[PDB]
């Protein structure tokens, strides 16, 4: 959707990953302040995302809907208003339906001028806008009523489809929204993640600058992970032009974890100016190589060892778009050491889970 926003994929923060339901305005703020304490702001992640549960069941006398009083006391106003004087942006989340997800707080089906109003009002910057309770109408249909009621609203909202990945979204929300939920929500787990992965591969040509394929929230940090793991599973959404959205406490981030989602140079690759989604190009069983072409001429690659156990992965050049007698500097982003002039393939002998990612630059 061009809206200006999302010209490369967002990054951010969810409380949905850690926190659940289990959510209040003191826990949101401080989760900004460690957005900024932590370095993390100034690498790029802005978006301090608040998920399902801000609100009440009901809404006021005047149709709006109301932020709990209990857990938000402030109001939402308040809180994107410090959000912004952190240099941040503030999301919310919102249901194409009666209630959301977790019967918890009601939805915007048949009030969507008037929550994209109120938002903006605000000072809202971000809606995740969920697919629960809907009374059995298309998301063709219901997206688009909420698309042009941000449009039409005070200020430049980023909309986040939650419908996991019905009606193939990809085929249709690139002129509908910024970014569009492929798939079933992600676990803290290999085998969830790594499906998540493969699901979304197939979407990579429909992804550009303005609409994003969305493999849902980061889970580094959350413990249910190695760091191997996590490593590829951040890696890998880098890659793919996911949204870095992390779903981790930044109020109490493992050293590890929060490491993970500070390299820079990976970081790059997601935020390439090209805007080309990278993706799974070769597949020796649970050996895998994904790549994908950046800018200035450069090549983005993942070999990725989903293997038990130990083994060597080569990235050939064929695979990968290059001419063989093509020679390169190949740059190991997580090492942070360049390799001169590598022809016709690369090799690693890699560990279980874990994976090595290059940016290949030629001469």
């Amino acid at each position: 959707l061009s809206n200006g926003l999302g010209r490369t994929p967002q990054m951010g923060w969810s409380s949905w990953n850690h926190f659940a339901c289990n959510i209040e305005e003191k826990e949101i703020r401080e989760t900004a302040d460690a957005m900024v304490s932590t370095g993390l702001a100034s690498l790029g992640y802005e978006y301090i995302n608040i998920d399902d549960c801000w609100a009440e069941l009901n809404r006021d006398s005047q149709g709006n809907m109301v932020p709990k009083g209990s857990t938000f006391p402030s109001g939402i106003k308040a809180l994107a208003d410090y959000v912004h004087s952190k240099g941040l942006k503030l999301g919310i989340y919102s249901d194409a339906g009666s209630q959301t997800c977790s019967k918890q707080m009601t939805g915007s089906l048949g009030h969507e001028e008037q929550d994209a109003k109120t938002f903006a009002s605000w000072g809202v910057d971000y809606l995740k806008y969920d697919n629960c309770n809907n009374e059995n109408r298309s998301p063709r249909e219901r997206y688009p009523i909420m698309a042009k009621a941000l449009k039409n609203s005070g200020r430049a909202i980023f909309y986040s489809l939650c419908e996991w990945g019905d009606d193939d979204p990809a085929t249709w929300a690139s002129s509908v929204g910024n970014s569009w939920r492929t798939t079933g929500d992600i676990s803290d787990n290999w085998d969830s993640m790594t499906s998540r992965a493969d699901m979304n591969d197939e979407w990579a040509s429909y992804a550009g600058p303005g609409g994003w394929n969305d493999p849902d929230m980061l889970e580094v940090g959350n413990g249910g992970m190695t760091t191997a793991e996590y490593r590829s599973h951040f890696s890998i959404w880098a890659l793919a032009k996911a949204p870095l959205i992390i779903g981790c406490d930044l109020r109490s981030m493992d050293q590890t974890a929060h490491e993970i989602l500070s390299n820079k140079e990976v970081i790059a690759v997601n935020q390439d100016k090209l805007g080309v989604q990278g993706k799974k190009v070769k597949q020796n069983g649970d050996l895998e190589v994904w790549a994908g072409p950046l800018s200035g001429k450069r090549v983005a690659l993942v070999l990725w060892n989903r293997s038990s156990s130990k083994a060597d992965i080569t990235a050939y050049w064929s695979d990968i778009g290059l001419d063989s007698s093509t020679v390169v500097d190949a740059r190991d982003l997580w090492a942070h050491s360049t390799k001169g002039s590598v022809k016709g393939q690369i090799s690693a002998s890699i560990d279980s889970h874990d994976c090595r990612m290059y940016v290949l630059t030629p001469k």
